[PDB]
This record gives structure tokens, sequence and C-alpha cells, in this order.
């Protein structure tokens, strides 16, 4: 058995167990990913790699995440780009900013990116977003075009507690977000092993673009359990 | 709904509803895929397109085969390299040979190959075969490592019949063999959508490569029923 497990209830200024990336920093509580600023982007990962495959055994890990995140949009129907949680290569780095949310970089599949991520979506590109053109919570694998979206509405700057879980048995991912004030779930078949590599850093992700939002996470935990 | 159906009891020297590749031709009422002969490849398509999931939709198409095939062995102890009954893109043609079966190209997932294969693999090869080194039973997806796998004990010379079949709500693919030790049974859950395009063929293929076997399929049948709800 190996795992890995933390808890972040509260951010300080010098998060030594976060690797920060593009404007992601600590700051008064809080991670900020990104300030309400156009073509911005900011991300933070986990400082240890994390197990979550093995192919001697082939094995996949059971792991779960939960974190609270606020979006604060300066113009309420003007929001972009969104949000992400990642699991990715243990050197990964920011990817292409805007609409591909700092962890991909085309709207067809690409095996070396070798990243999902569960996107919190704000603004609609018209390539590959969904054509309801709703806001939405998406699953992705190695691209930007979701594999499964479910509509989502946006409560700017309330608490949003998410919480992400993987089943290794079945290889589903489920996500669920719930506001104070409202509930989505959503869920796929995610083949974990043949994404991401053995070992990976997880971390989060927000981007702006020609339109912005301030994107920040007030508490996260993770644990993985790998066989 | 949209539905696709055959059957074959008997192959006959002019079987136009077939596409043949490599070495695959029917003769004597059989459809051979490879002779007993070294390092080819022969694979065999049904001829139409079929329709096994749609986007608009999101549905998936229910679906069984059912064929019996025949490994001829002239060296007992020497078989390889097998046979697999495959689903993949309108335009597939013969993908590596040898233990990659003429339908992959690596045992790490391609998402470009876009094939479901369901194996009948003779022949252990140490970089990717079960390490028991049975001979197996496999299910195979965008890989020549199979997903999962069920150890087989080759009876050569005689007719295996099998039946694969899909079951959409599920997303379980099924795989039966009898020889009429004496059946086999294999399930895995198969993303078909997320893996062969919407449109399809279907069809064999068979490999040797250092070692050999003729492979013969005697019969086929097959069914999908595509729900447009
Ligand atoms: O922030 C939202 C969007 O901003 C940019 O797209 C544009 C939206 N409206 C525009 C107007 C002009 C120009 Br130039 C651009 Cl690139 C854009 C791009 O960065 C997109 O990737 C992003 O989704
Ligand atoms: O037909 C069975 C096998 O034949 C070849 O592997 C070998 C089996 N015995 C050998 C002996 C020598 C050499 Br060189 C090779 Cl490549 C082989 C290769 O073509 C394998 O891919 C295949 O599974
Ligand atoms: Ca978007
Ligand atoms: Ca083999
Ligand atoms: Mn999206
Ligand atoms: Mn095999």
């Amino acid at each position: 058995t190996e795992t890995t497990s933390f808890l972040i209830t509260k951010f300080s200024p010098d998060q030594q167990n976060l690797i920060f990336q593009g404007d992601g920093y600590t700051t008064k509580e809080k991670l900020t990913l990104t300030k309400a600023v156009k073509n911005t982007v900011g991300r933070a990962l986990y400082s240890s790699p994390i197990h979550i495959w093995d192919r001697e055994t082939g094995n996949v890990a059971n792991f779960v995440t939960s974190f609270t995140f606020v979006i604060n949009a300066p113009n309420s129907y003007n929001v972009a780009d969104g949000f992400t949680f990642f699991i990715a290569p243990v050197d990964t780095k920011p990817q292409t900013g805007g609409g591909y949310l700092g962890v991909f970089n085309s709207a067809e599949y690409d095996k070396t990116t070798q990243t999902v991520a569960v996107e919190f979506d704000t603004f609609y590109n018209a390539a590959w977003d969904p054509s309801n053109r709703d806001r939405h919570i998406g699953i992705d694998v190695n691209s930007i075009k979701s594999v499964n979206t479910k509509s989502w509405k946006l409560q700017n700057g309330e608490e949003a507690n998410v919480v992400i879980a993987f089943n290794a048995a079945t290889n589903v991912l489920t996500v669920s977000l719930t506001y104070p004030n409202t509930s989505y779930t959503l869920s796929d078949v995610v083949s974990l092993k043949d994404v991401v590599p053995e070992w990976v850093r997880i971390g989060f992700s927000a981007t702006t673009g020609a339109e912005y939002a301030a994107h920040e996470v007030l508490s996260w935990s993770f644990h993985s359990e790998l066989s």
C-alpha cells in the first residue's frame, strides 16, 4: 500500500508544500490563481509526486480531493476563463492560457499532455465548448474538449464546495459542486492508467483571456491509496 | 433503430460481402486468414460500415457476433500468433504483424488506433502478455496489452465456437469460447464510444511470426441494434 494525503484548511503566505506557477500565490487565508485581469494564468501544484498507478501490478489508486473555490468576476456577465483541478506529469508546467485553462493546447486528443482535468469553465469557446453555451463543469482527458460536461450556474463571489473522487475498481471519476445558496454532479469512466504517468503531480489552474475574473481556492484536501 | 445483421454459414470462393487484406481468402468453404507460414498477416472485413454509436444521441449499439474458428498448428507446441475479431475505423488496414496480430502497434494505449479486438492469443510475447505465459483470450483496447485476459488451453485442429456480445446498457463486452478446458468466458467494460468511430468496420485478423499456424474461420454471424432515442 502507498498512500499520500494532505489537508490545507487555510493557506499561509509561505505555503511551501505548494509549487506555484504563473500568477499563483497565497495571500490572506486564500490561494489566488489569478486576479481579475486579462490574459493571465496561475497554477499551484502539491509539492510531492503522487503514485497514481503501477504497471507491474497494473493497480490504480483510489483517490479523493475536496476543495472550496471562489470565482470573483467584476463584470458578472463577462466571465472567463475558469478553473480546474488537474492530474498531470510530475514536471507539468502551464500550457496554453485563455480558453485552454492552462492545462491543454488543443481541442484534439494529445497523448503527450498526459493530463486529466476537471474544469469549471466560465466562458464559451465556440471551437469546442458545449453548444448550449452554458458555463459548465467538465471532465477533460488530454484535450480541452471535455469528454463529459454538465451545465453549471456560476454564483459570482460565492464559495463552491467541490468533491472529486476516483474509484479504481470502476474507473469512475465523480465530481460534485455545491453552493450554500444548489448542487451539481458529473461522472465519467476515465482510464487513468492510459492517460497520466504512473507518478503525477496534482494541482489547480485558472486563466483569463480577453475576459477575466479572480479565481481563488480557500482550502484543499487530498487522499490517494494505491494497493 | 439502425440495425446491421448478416449470416454466413459457409464461405464461398467468391465471398463479395467480405473485404480481404493480406493473405485472407476463402477456399473449400472456409475463410483462411493465414496458412501455416511464417511472418504473415491476413484479415477479412464485413463489407458494409456498421453504425456502432451516435454522437447526437450518445447511444451505443447492442451487438452480438458468433463465429467458429480453427487453428491448425503443424507444430503443436510452437504455436503463433493467433487470431482476433475486431472493431476498427471504416478504412482500417493491417497493422503490425507477429504478436501484434495485425490490429495494434504497441503495448501502450494508442488513441489513434481506434480499435477494439478480442484476441485468441497462442504465443507468449514477454513484453506484454500475461506472465503465467498461458495462451489466452483477451480484450484489447487500443493496445496489444489486453485490459483483461483469461487463460485458454488451445485444442489444435478443433473447432472453437465463439460468441462475443456487447451490452450497451452497461458497456460490458463478453467473450465466450466453447469446444464442442471446454469453455471459457471473459468480460470487461469497454467504453466503445470513447475508442471506435461512430461508424466502423468489423472483421477478423490473424498473424504468424517466427512461429506459425493456419488460422481459419468456418462461419460468422453478426447483429447490431443502435437505438435512436
Ligand atoms: O477570456 C476569454 C477568451 O479570451 C480570448 O478570446 C477573445 C474573446 N473576445 C475577444 C476579442 C478580441 C480578441 Br483579439 C480575442 Cl483573442 C478575444 C482568448 O484568450 C480565448 O482563449 C478566451 O477564451
Ligand atoms: O510468431 C511468434 C513470434 O515470432 C517472432 O518472435 C520470435 C519467436 N521466436 C524467435 C526467435 C528469434 C527471433 Br530474431 C524472433 Cl523475432 C523470434 C516475432 O514476430 C513475435 O512478434 C511473434 O510473437
Ligand atoms: Ca471555455
Ligand atoms: Ca501474444
Ligand atoms: Mn469547457
Ligand atoms: Mn495477448
